């Protein structure tokens, strides 16, 4: 059995057939991955770092092919795709630096004390090592940076874990080219092909078997709350439960104070640009804005409403995503106590939408907190700041939380931050949540449903730690200790001794 | 409460004085609600203040040491000499986390230096730190009524992280937990902090623990106990509308590999083995439950020496009637199997006999039910055909807290093939020593692959245990005045911070 990718612009099948893999290929892939797991995590840091950089170069070399195919499969602009390939490549290079530095080892040493009474203090040293093969499900809205060679794959390979990707049916051709790049990189580095494997197929039994395979030791997922939670449950029902890192969705609450409105005349313009970026197909898209019932807000709303009406027709990633959006916006727009403004569009294109309501009705409709993936957003007009702070106390988990204010509001903002810290992974001040910097301090995730594991990040240097577990070595002789823990520190890595700074 | 219950005298099986309440979902809700109410203030306290609280709890514990020891002894049958040492362990454990919190290292401050003139788009100012998850539920261990219970490692590390704690008191030692709770109550009063920071719930109705694990205000769980109950509670924790981290240590048999040269080098190795497996009457989670050795004369002698020592062991009194009944029932069943020899010490119920089983790697491969742990003064020796056989066996070992190797330089070539295999199944590897002792320091890893732990990427003992109760938050473009002290440009707390990848 085979299947074809769908032309995002026409809804018709694109050339090139892809295989429909099943539990048979899963078993084969997982078995081979397990077979090379030990050697892969034992490679010199410099070697695995080299592999990551080689993958980055190979990807750049096929940029032409990737962009051309991804554009037809997703309808994302070639310029957006060109920027994403660069993000993807530099992301891989970041982890190459991380691995090379040996920081991920997190070497910790307890200085022994043989003359301690009653009992002597033993020599104990610990480091982090790879969990084993990792299964990765890529994101449909970021076919490159969050997919086949995305953040989850890059950080897992960096940690020393073989990777098996369940290719997203929304962009099989894109993933195939990326897989060919990784295949080339492994050949040049002269490393086992089983280090990375791409599986394809439009039958869900595939993903379920992968998540349930006993040789799979962790999962990386980016997608819907429905499918994500289903797979998460599968992962924890296994004879041996495994970590499941899934980003399921968020509404990214934004709080705008009057003074911020007075300070930036184009704030409404910025808002619309943020919510319509990539036709609103960003997980960090500001889905709800809380503002006060003042003239500034009423003007903000009218400006935003006017821009929305003016907005051009949008083509979503797939006809399927197109359908869910249309039915949900028309459906919500008919709910109690909600005003909606639509742009002009005819299927297969969708219209952008801006909903407006009061905090009274927001409290009455908890379903409005659920994300509607597409170029739509909601504005909630609050009675006063107390009303606004009250609302923040009940917010569900989110990737981000944004605040627009000036010094005049700091007294109230100082009370709001502690509440937002509890529900979001990243707080943004006087800016928009859309952009996600791939650096060292990033936290892309947060409380459920933003992530199934709030104590982690799927983007940034710290993402590597999701695929590692510690091992303590007690009283082992120097010759038997891994290089990272040898007394002389031959790798010259950062290590923490008796609590001192590493 | 509608009902009360009594603790059981570990030596007589009769009820001890003092009745304890049987809490239900009602007290769970009250406790969790109150804990949630003080969670924010608790995590925002100055590091020095929360550090002081931990030290005050340690002092209060020491002040009631005589009462704790006297009660714990009757409730558990553990020697007072052992309990006196555990109180010190408990107190110094709290002081360790006091040092951790005070140092501000747990914040794990990380900063990305901004670059406003970067093209196409500028690089924003991003800073991140770890903050408390919120209220934490703790289930204490029956075999370590002090260091792994009410004021044990999970409670200590959680309070250190800034999380309120609700302990579901173990029914095996309610009186011990009560005294410990009174100590924490005193410490909170002295520090002038909310009582809701710590709450002890008691009761012998399982509905209690299940309601606690499922309460929406509870944000994480610490558990030390059986795989049956532990896995059940773990599943509950992940079926919640909002799944929460569950850190449970469920069991292990701590595989030990002994090479011929090691037995030659230490004539008393068998003696050491027996001492390790019978320590605390074998009621250690790190007890060496299975020893793999080669089919050589040294091994036969080792076995005969161990067997002789086992025959002379003093009758043992276990922790609870259930652990007792479970031990007796399980050792007799296994001994009746074919292909396995068992040696018992002399004992009459309720006391139990120590036991040493012996079998071949073939029969071990034929009876997978033998890898199942049996909590008590019992252990198994598996005689292997050769080193290759030994290595083949290590490849199929279940997760364990520890893995031990006894060898000399002679064996290093084979030991180097074995370590990589053991790294994959154990949280801590011990060389030429025994797994029983667990050093409370900075490098410890007490846990490991399932079932040793439900979250292999963590430790329940050691300074790093604090990270189980924390989650990161990134702050982007916030002004200095709105940022937490740990992330302020001037670093007013003078804590270790990592900038642009540099070493903290
Ligand atoms: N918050 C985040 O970080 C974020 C960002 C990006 C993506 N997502 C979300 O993803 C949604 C866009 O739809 P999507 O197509 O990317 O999501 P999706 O339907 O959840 O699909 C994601 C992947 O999981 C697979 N899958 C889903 N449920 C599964 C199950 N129960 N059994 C087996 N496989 C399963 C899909 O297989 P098929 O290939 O068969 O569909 C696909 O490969 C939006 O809501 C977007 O916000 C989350
Ligand atoms: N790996 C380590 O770090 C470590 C250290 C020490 C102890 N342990 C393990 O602890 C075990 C000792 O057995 P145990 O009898 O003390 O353990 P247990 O039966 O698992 O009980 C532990 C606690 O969990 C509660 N509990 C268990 N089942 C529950 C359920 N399904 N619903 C609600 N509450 C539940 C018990 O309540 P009741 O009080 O009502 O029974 C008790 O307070 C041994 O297997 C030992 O290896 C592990």
């Amino acid at each position: 059995n085979v299947f074809y990718a769908t032309n995002a612009f026409t809804g018709e099948a694109l050339p090139l057939a892809f295989p429909v893999h099943t539990e048979v290929e899963v078993n084969q892939a997982a078995t081979a991955a397990a077979k090379v797991a030990r050697d892969f995590r034992r490679l010199n840091n410099s070697k695995r770092a080299s592999l990551l950089r080689t993958i980055a170069s190979e990807l750049e070399a096929r940029s032409d092919d990737i962009i051309a195919r991804a554009h037809l499969e997703t309808a994302l602009p070639e310029v957006r795709l060109t920027g994403e390939i660069a993000r993807t490549a530099n992301q891989l290079r970041l982890f190459a630096d991380v691995v090379n530095s040996g920081s991920y080892h997190q070497a910790i040493l307890d200085t022994p004390n043989p003359t301690r009474a009653p009992l002597p203090k033993p020599d104990i040293r610990r480091q982090q090592i790879a969990l084993g093969p990792v299964a990765v499900f890529g994101a449909s809205n970021f076919p490159l940076a969050f997919s086949a060679a995305g953040g989850d794959t890059a950080s897992a390979l960096a940690a020393g874990c073989p990777v098996i990707v369940k290719g997203h049916t929304a962009h099989p051709g894109t993933s195939q080219i990326v897989a060919e790049c990784i295949e080339q990189a492994l050949k040049q580095e002269q490393l086992p092909q089983a280090i990375f494997t791409l599986l394809q197929g439009n039958q869900r039994a595939l993903g379920q078997a992968l998540v349930s395979h006993p040789e799979i030791k962790a999962v990386g997922f980016t997608g819907s709350v429905g499918g994500g939670r289903a797979l998460f449950n599968l992962a924890h029902e296994r004879p041996e439960p495994i970590p499941f890192y899934g980003e399921l969705g968020a509404i990214n609450p934004t709080f705008i104070f009057p003074s911020a409105m007075r300070a930036k005349a184009d704030l409404a313009d910025q808002f619309v640009a943020s919510m319509t970026m990539g036709c609103g197909q960003f997980c960090t898209k500001p889905g709800v804005v809380f503002a006060l019932n003042t003239p500034e807000t009423q003007a903000f709303i009218e400006t935003a409403q006017s821009l929305i009406r003016q907005q051009s027709p949008s083509t979503l990633l797939t006809p399927g995503i197109r359908d869910s959006y249309q039915s949900q916006v028309v459906s919500r727009g008919s709910d109690d106590g909600i005003d909606v403004t639509f742009s002009q569009a005819e299927s297969p294109c969708v219209a952008s939408a801006l909903f407006v309501t009061s905090s009274e009705n927001w409290r009455k409709h908890p379903a409005w907190e659920e994300e509607i993936f597409g170029p739509q957003s909601l504005i909630v007009v609050c009675e006063n700041v107390a009303d606004m702070l009250s609302l923040s106390e009940m917010l569900a988990g989110s990737l981000t939380a944004t605040i627009h204010a000036t010094e005049e509001d700091y007294p109230q903002v100082s009370q709001l931050i502690p509440r937002l810290e509890e529900i979001a992974g990243r707080l943004v001040f006087n800016g928009w949540p859309t952009g996600v910097e791939v650096g060292y301090a990033m936290v892309h995730g947060g409380p459920y449903p933003a992530s199934t594991h709030s104590a982690s990040t799927s983007v940034g240097a710290e993402a590597i730690h999701r695929w590692l577990r510690p091992v303590a070595y007690q009283a082992l002789p120097e010759s038997l200790l891994p290089d990272s823990l040898k007394a002389e520190n031959p790798l010259e890595i950062a290590r923490a001794v008796d609590g001192k700074a590493a």
